[PDB]
């Protein structure tokens, strides 16, 4: 009875969906209400990082929700001390603030920036990001992602945001004044189709926040929590911001987000930010529990290997297929490009009613984003269904 | 072991916090590490409606865990669509949007109602908000929160938002124009220490949004899901929104939050708004499971019943106690303010210290936001214990 064809009427219109109502999933796979599998190279939009339902985060839900749920932030609880010991250790060793959404996530960044560059000058509250960009949808968000098609029904946003274009280190640096107080970035854009940042890009951004005196914030909500073959794409580029925002992956499934800064950073003081969910000690024993397994001895060394056995897979299609135009990325989040010609929407349809679930975005992309724990493989199925797809589109 | 001692170390300072770390609750009732035992008059901030760790629930969130957590929103899941077809049939019948936070519901709701105005006219942005009002700590919603002290380390916020005093018809009837798109309004101040709205004050915000073409949005995010003795406040009141936004008890302790449309505010397109976690199925297997508890026969009844039992007990209180200046608010949501001579604070403090938890607000209060289950004796446990303390004061 609880059907998509039966049930939409009570939603509203916000997304374009493919048209499943999936009710179990375990590791790869995910299942409809009649039983048919599909392999999910989604992991719901870079969030399962363990695959769905994983036996060991499922334990530690089932036993944190017999213990204690949600006491506020009116008080301490010891997953969330437990797990901002474990960001801050396993990244530049700052201290966090824990949010429920990626979104947010960069809206605390933002408020950080606002106040750090305040304590200088009252003019020193711009902040810069990159046309293509994407941080969320929360109006102070919304105003850092570079793309007017999100913004425009909203406006007017919020004052002093500026855009550069991403990869153009003149373009950045001619945009920097003393009245910037933060630069976003995601190491590797997302929503955009799969564009990582070079090096030297990373590292211009790097000294002109330095000499400017702004806060460089790196967004890893989705290149982060172990999909580039590091914990943080950051570590892989050998690049440290000042902030850094998280979510997605970070809880394996449960809401959360977090923003981890340098001292520099740490600027915030009782009242000035706050949130009654973030931190609670359900998502955070989620957190725990997927940042231990992320970091035992091997883990993200084999999510390299995988990373590169899907890239050396997808770059011998792209060699033999007309209408593959480019495949990009870093470990296991990957943008394959398809020719003008081709719409990467049908293609994304073509997959899911041929078993295979990915994600559509921007430059005519589809992205492959599967779990962590993807199989060898459920890699070769994927790259082989994609393949039939493509020979008869 | 874990403790606030250390591991305060790794956590951002925004938070004026009760010097205890919490490992284990039940209904009304919070554990230290030490097993001390505190009666919880705080519910989580108004979050834990069934108490804490409730068995229906917690069998509802361990089920759902074991068999799918999270799949986006490029798909369709069956508790998301049930809870979509709950919230609407037991309020005025709209569509829903799914959100993880009271904020990110409010932010949603700004854009709705942006893009409701921008219909009409290019200049039809403005939103209407009350001093004193709290809506959240993301730049649209902080800009919406009447509350300079909260905005000014981060300005400049996002334009065309202006205020009015709550309950002063006179003030809200200057403030309105054709390019208002919105009028936002708690049906009971929280954070501003429990006051109710007049019905007479909303009648007229609803014939002025009327008159002028704007959308009444309640945000009931700390007065809804039960907490008035009706299901929400606006349904105490008789007066309609065509928007409403809930979130806290909405999971009992799980984040989610949402926004209720009805077909006049129904304009959102696909791709104009959306979330990564919204809607997933672990929190709204929880929010089933909440509105179900509340809408059994008899459940709202006997809130109300235990509303009205704890404000005689107020009341009496008030009537004997000098230091007690008011008792104010509706069904298990209740304000008890002080003489200015008396910190609101340090009668927290002393109330922690004899292990009855509660909540500080603006106008020198203290809160009473039990959970919905609490019982009649714990009522009087509480009541005892605050006389006990101002007895001291
Ligand atoms: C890089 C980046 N930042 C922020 C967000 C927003 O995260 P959320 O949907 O959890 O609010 C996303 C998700 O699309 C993202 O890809
Ligand atoms: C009336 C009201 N609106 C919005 C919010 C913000 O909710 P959240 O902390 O879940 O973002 C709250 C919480 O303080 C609230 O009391």
């Amino acid at each position: 009875k609880i059907h998509h064809h039966h049930h939409h009427m009570y939603l509203m219109n916000t997304y374009s969906r493919f048209p499943a109502t999936f009710v179990y999933g375990k590791g790869s796979w995910i299942y409809d209400e009649k039983g048919n599998a599909y392999l999910d190279f989604t992991s719901g939009i870079a969030v399962n990082v363990l695959g769905h339902s994983h036996p060991r985060l499922v334990e530690a839900i089932k036993d944190q929700a017999e213990k204690l749920i949600h006491c506020s932030n009116l008080f301490w609880n010891r997953p969330q001390m437990e797990l901002a010991e474990l960001l801050s250790k396993n990244t530049f060793g700052g201290k966090v603030f824990f949010a429920n959404t990626g979104t947010e996530a960069n809206e605390a960044a933002i408020k950080i920036a606002r106040k750090y560059g305040k304590k200088k000058s009252e003019k020193k509250y711009r902040i810069l990001s990159a046309h293509n960009s994407f941080h969320g949808r929360t109006l102070g968000s919304l105003t850092a992602t570079g793309q007017p098609k999100y913004q425009k029904p909203f406006e007017p946003l919020v004052p002093g945001f500026e855009y550069f274009e991403f990869n153009n280190v003149e373009d950045l640096r001619r945009k920097m004044s003393e009245d910037v107080c933060a630069v976003f970035l995601e190491p590797i854009q997302g929503e955009s189709g799969i564009v990582p940042a070079t090096k030297e890009f990373l590292e211009e951004a790097r000294k002109l926040c330095d000499e400017y005196d702004a806060l460089l914030v790196f967004d890893e909500v989705q290149c982060g929590m172990g999909r580039t073959g590091k914990l943080f794409a950051y570590q892989k580029y050998g690049v440290v911001p000042d902030v850094l925002t998280t979510a997605k992956g970070l809880g394996g499934g449960v809401p959360i987000g977090a923003v981890i800064v340098n001292e520099r950073a740490n600027v915030l003081e009782p009242g000035d930010h706050g949130t009654t969910f973030g931190g609670n000690p359900l998502a955070c024993r989620a957190g725990v529990t997927v940042i231990k397994e992320l970091t035992k001895e091997g883990f993200l060394e084999e999510v390299e290997e995988k990373g590169n056995y899907l890239m050396k897979k997808l770059q011998e299609m792209k060699e033999e297929y007309d209408v593959v135009a480019d495949v990009r990325g870093m470990g296991l989040m990957i943008g394959i490009q398809f020719r003008e010609e081709v719409s990467n929407r049908e293609v994304a349809t073509k997959c899911f009613e041929n078993k295979l679930l990915v994600v559509p975005a921007g430059n005519n992309t589809i992205r492959f984003l599967p779990p962590l724990t993807v199989e060898y493989g459920e890699i070769d199925l994927a790259v082989e269904t994609l393949k039939k797809v493509l020979q008869g589109i």
